[PDB]
């Protein structure tokens, strides 16, 4: 696709709409959105494997990995193909999400489509913390929204 | 994909979850799960262009159409790609569905991963109506609930 959209709803108020668009097959991915209900700072921002919301958030599984890597910061040579960094979210709880990124693709072996689009409750640390857990999932922390990314026109 | 999700939900009570298996990329789609909260009856069930949940499934779009073909039942010749036919729900308002399909796909350049599954207001007339409307939704009316198909582990 060259279009696509994803809409974030979880447990707590956060909720909001990112949208995703790619100009060539291959380019680049602009993600843009705003996203509402969440605490001042930085927030992890993920695609996740699977697109399945039967169990909320959590059955989205862990980071869209089809390269087998260590977890990164989407400026990263080494990251999961579902990492896409940090959101901030400004004084008022909204963040106004822009993204642009090369890893991620609408199409293809690293297509994001039907997987889901995840927001945490606290920063990434791109892999730069030290721990096991940092190159896993950034110690970004729970899952507070999430959508199954669809295409779109 | 290989396995597919699509949970159901809409404005009113009618919700579940929908399952989706292809063993072979050149074999035929098994779905299967359960809906309530469905009036006693047949109720129209496709798959939509758009995964788009923007606006509820109002934002859905029309029946998945890539081979530009009319509205018809899932064993017609003539019919949208994402042309389910019918679920049917019993006095408890539950609809339990087992379905074996051959011309959806879960992979390839028309894979409804991604897309939206719905289930309707009234039954599919299956495109036999006689009517312009019948050979474009069937008369199957306004969209319950919906959800965006999602891969699966
Ligand atoms: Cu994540
Ligand atoms: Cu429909
Ligand atoms: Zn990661
Ligand atoms: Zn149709």
């Amino acid at each position: 696709a060259t279009k696509a959209v994803a809409v974030l709803k979880g447990d707590g108020p956060v909720q909001g709409i990112i949208n995703f668009e790619q100009k060539e097959s291959n380019g680049p991915v602009k993600v843009w959105g705003s996203i509402k209900g969440l605490t001042e700072g930085l927030h992890g921002f993920h695609v996740h494997e699977f697109g399945d919301n039967t169990a909320g958030c959590t059955s989205a599984g862990p980071h869209f990995n089809p390269l087998s890597r260590k977890h990164g910061g989407p400026k990263d040579e080494e990251r999961h193909v579902g990492d896409l960094g940090n959101v901030t979210a400004d004084k008022d709880g909204v963040a106004d999400v822009s993204i642009e990124d090369s890893v991620i693709s609408l199409s293809g072996d690293h297509s994001i489509i039907g997987r889901t689009l995840v927001v945490h409750e606290k920063a990434d640390d791109l892999g730069k913390g030290g721990n096991e857990e940092s190159t896993k999932t950034g110690n970004a922390g729970s899952r507070l929204a999430c959508g199954v990314i669809g295409i779109a026109q």
